[PDB]
Parts: structure tokens; C-alpha cells; sequence
């Protein structure tokens, strides 16, 4: 009893190692990297930009304002 209806041991098996390597790389790589990067960036990125309107404007303007700036060029003199 040895090879006949037995085998026993992993015997390295390149096919098994290859699948394990690719599986881990794809899972951890695509999942973690792609998941967190693409997932978070897209979620928080798009939501934060559209929601908060970060890109320009924001809400107001640190400028004194007072009452706008110029409705259509005026002159009080």
C-alpha cells in the first residue's frame, strides 16, 4: 500500500500551488486593494464632493462679503 489507491501527502503539486498563489493574489489584491480603494474612494469621494460641494463654492466665502460684491458694476461715488 503506497501509490495504489493511496497517494497521501500534497506532493507539492504545482497546479495546487499555482491556484493558491493566484487565488490569494486575486482575492487579497483585488478585494482589499480594489475594494477599499475603489469602494471607499468612490463612496466617500463622490458623496463628499457632491454632498459637501467641495470643488469650489463650498458654502460661502471667507471674504468680508458685507453684501455680495457687485450685482452689475455700480458706482456710489
Amino acid at each position: 500500500a503506497d501509490k495504489t489507491i493511496f497517494n497521501d501527502h500534497l506532493n507539492t503539486n504545482p497546479k495546487t500551488n499555482l491556484r493558491l498563489w493566484v487565488a490569494f493574489q486575486m482575492m487579497k489584491g483585488a478585494g482589499w486593494a480594489g475594494g477599499v480603494f475603489f469602494g471607499t474612494l468612490l463612496l466617500i469621494g463622490f458623496f463628499r464632493v457632491v454632498g459637501r460641494m467641495l470643488p469650489i463654492q463650498e458654502n460661502q466665502a471667507p471674504a468680508p462679503n458685507i453684501t455680495g460684491a457687485l450685482e452689475h458694476h455700480h458706482h456710489h461715488h
